[PDB]
């Protein structure tokens, strides 16, 4: 309950402690997941991604092999607003973020979902969001958060969003090389000593002075409170931490609960992903498959992300995103597709959301 940490202001919200919940796709952190972190006083982020598996696919119009039919049903705004609904009725108005990266042509449809189903923040990487305000602007008091892997990205979002709109972002999240999900950076870049996390804080922290000192969060490789410090103490002004979420038991998707406590090491690796970024996965399931020959069937039925072009590099790299993480939220260890932070082998213990925020905070 006593805590040295300080309570973080991110536009017109306010979060108790400087901690972000990351979000996480698909059905990773929804409504139970955020709803007890907000609750807790950090900040839950609910993932916009692939609402359309929310109990399994409750609120579509169109079914295709067990898979959302296109963009509107794999996006669902029904079911991003019961997840919204169901968070709140754990954390009540305390602030809550939702996460839709950049790499989708119904971005807009999928910000403004957001905002309308009751997000105070959105979250968006992926991708250099270069025109978040555009669909933000019915709603004034969202606040904006770009994703960035260098100090030039916050350089050329403010400069455009300034000239465009008048407005800069509220905050920026730069994230490092160990995350979970994917990577800002090359494969051969991820091992670099000059993309290591603490050495991107401080050029980030320092691009931010010309913009009158936005709060820089940052993320990846953050494990305890030690990592937490050490971060403040370069600058940031919080942090954003997902693969401890990822290790509690409110998380959304619930197989995590029996894999992450057996990960070893040597099974985290960074593959190729039909988004066009790195992705760090568990090798386990479908990566286990495709490597046997049993590799599920590839047709682009849920169309979930524009760089994939609609299965061409689905079928390059060996593997539907979308079919995966459904697969997995919907419990299939055989077929599912599993993420990690590279810290992912360090959980040993399933514990509550709410001992992993004293763990974090106390003192
Ligand atoms: C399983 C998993 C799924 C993720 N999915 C997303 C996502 O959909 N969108 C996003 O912006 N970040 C995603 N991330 C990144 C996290 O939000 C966060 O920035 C990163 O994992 C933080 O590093 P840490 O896991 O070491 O704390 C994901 C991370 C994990 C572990
Ligand atoms: C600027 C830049 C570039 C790359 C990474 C970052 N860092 S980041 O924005 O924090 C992210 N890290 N991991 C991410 N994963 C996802 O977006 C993701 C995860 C699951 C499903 C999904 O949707 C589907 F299925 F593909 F349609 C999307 S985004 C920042
Ligand atoms: S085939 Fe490509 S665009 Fe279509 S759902 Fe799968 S990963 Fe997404």
């Amino acid at each position: 309950m006593v805590s040295t940490l300080k309570p973080l202001k991110i536009g017109k919200h306010t979060i108790k402690f400087p901690i972000f919940q990351g979000g996480m796709g698909v059905g990773i952190s929804w409504d139970e997941l955020a709803g007890n972190v907000a609750k807790e006083g950090a900040l839950g982020v609910i993932s916009a991604v692939g609402t359309g598996y929310y109990k399994n696919m409750r609120f579509v119009e169109r079914i295709v092999a067990k898979k959302p039919f296109e963009a509107l049903n794999f996006y669902s705004k029904k079911a991003l607003n019961e997840i919204f609904a169901n968070a709140r009725k754990i954390c009540g108005n305390n602030p809550l973020g939702a996460n839709i990266l950049y790499a989708i042509n119904d971005y807009g449809r999928v910000l403004r979902d957001s905002c309308e189903a009751g997000a105070n923040i959105i979250i968006t990487g992926a991708g250099l969001p270069t025109n978040m305000p555009e669909f933000a602007k019915d709603f004034s008091d969202v606040a904006l958060i770009p994703i960035i892997s260098s100090a030039k990205a916050l350089k050329i979002l403010c400069k455009r969003w300034s000239d465009r709109y008048k407005r800069i972002p509220d905050a920026f999240i730069v994230e490092g090389p160990l995350s979970g999900g994917h990577q800002g950076f090359k494969y051969e870049d991820c091992f670099k000593e000059e993309f290591r996390l603490e050495n991107l804080v401080p050029k980030v922290v320092e691009a931010s002075k010309e913009w009158g000192n936005i709060p820089i969060i940052a993320a990846g490789g953050i494990w305890d409170r030690k990592d937490i410090d050490t971060m403040l103490s370069l600058g940031a002004s919080g942090v954003q931490m997902a693969t401890r979420f990822l290790g509690t038991k409110e998380c959304d998707a619930k197989v995590y609960a029996d894999l992450l406590p057996t990960l070893k090491k040597e099974d985290i690796l960074l593959i190729k992903s039909p988004v066009g970024y790195p992705a760090r996965a568990i090798n386990t399931g479908v990566i286990k498959r495709i490597e046997e020959g049993n590799a599920p069937k590839i047709a682009c039925v849920s169309n979930c992300v524009a760089p994939c072009n609609r299965g061409e590099e689905a079928k390059k790299v060996g593997y539907c995103i979308a079919d995966g993480l459904g697969r997995s939220y919907l419990g299939n260890r055989e077929e599912g597709l599993y993420f990690t932070g590279a810290n992912g082998y360090r959980v040993d213990k399933i514990i509550s959301v709410h001992e992993l925020i004293k763990e974090l905070t106390e003192g």
